[PDB]
């Protein structure tokens, strides 16, 4: 598994390493100078980051009751965004998935497709990570396995041509969803920026409001570095939500807060473990409840 079990699996390392300490520190406690300096140090170690740690401390200082209960309120506020997907009135619903290679983009494409097929929608997956034969093949493996069409060209195709084709196909055959997997090669900033912008622009040849959602995959296990990378994808295209993967893999689950406050983009999905069912819609209230449980 249920919603809370999933989050307990997600947050096990984070709690064991860092947030259990936070809970013990603040439970039934009034925030004094010592407690503030210890909490600051803990949150920084937990990848909450400089800006969000300070915001939290500033907000805690505004209350003179149970500091742990105040903390719960504050974090819920930081995570208090609209997590829903921007589905258009008429299909297809086009989602462009972006992020660096190695973060679980392809897997997340597959897991989203499963999610929609289970809801009983028709899905087209676009293999627009065109220069990686392995990823193209991984997307084919997901398409057959979850019950989704895959648009793809032989390795080395133009990704915008693949993205264009996938949307045109979905549109000509009245298909419900298009999920576009994109490239995330890192050694080339300007080129990736231009490629992603091209894919984003070309789908408007067919559907002016598409992509209706541009989801950035961030791998929680990459901590601050992943957050630095994320700012790059924010420059490239209008990112409308985050898929935060591999939460269970690290004690760095505090990075969720840094992402929310620093980037300002809703976290729409979180991934825990490998199972297809392990990509789930993000539930801010449940997340905090689990994070700050004794
Ligand atoms: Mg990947």
């Amino acid at each position: 598994m249920g919603l809370f079990d999933f989050l307990k699996k997600g947050l096990q390392k984070t709690k064991e390493t860092f947030f259990g300490r936070v809970v013990k520190l603040l439970k039934g406690k009034k925030l004094d100078d010592e407690t503030r300096e210890e909490l600051e140090e803990l949150l920084i170690q937990a990848d909450v980051g400089v800006e969000t740690t300070e915001y939290i401390l500033e907000r805690l200082e505004e209350k003179d009751g149970d500091a742990l209960e105040s903390l719960k309120e504050i974090i819920l506020e930081i995570l208090n965004f609209d997590t829903k997907l921007n589905v258009p009135p008429e299909p297809p619903f086009v989602i462009m998935v972006v992020g660096v290679n190695g973060t679980g983009k392809t897997t997340s494409c597959g897991k989203l497709a499963k999610m929609f097929v289970d809801e009983g929608k028709s899905v087209v997956l676009a293999a627009a990570d065109t220069f990686r034969a392995a990823a193209i093949e991984q997307l084919k493996i997901w398409g057959e396995r979850v019950g989704a069409t895959v648009i793809s060209h032989s390795e080395g195709a133009d990704p915008a041509a693949v993205a264009f084709d996938a949307v045109a196909h979905a549109l000509a055959r009245n298909k419900d969803v298009v999920i576009i997997d994109t490239a995330g090669r890192l050694h080339t900033k300007k080129n990736l920026m231009e490629e992603l912008r091209k894919v984003h622009r070309v789908v408007k040849k067919k559907i002016p409001d598409a992509p209706h959602e541009t989801l950035l995959v961030i791998d929680a296990t990459t901590g601050q570095n992943g957050l630095v990378q994320a700012k790059i994808f924010k420059e490239a295209v209008n990112v409308t939500g985050i898929i935060l993967t591999k939460l269970d893999g690290t004690a760095k689950g505090g990075i969720t807060l840094a992402i929310a406050r620093e980037l300002g983009i809703p976290i729409k999905f979180i991934g825990v473990g490998e199972k297809a069912e392990d990509l789930r819609p993000f539930d801010p209230e449940a997340f905090v409840e689990v994070l700050l449980s004794e």
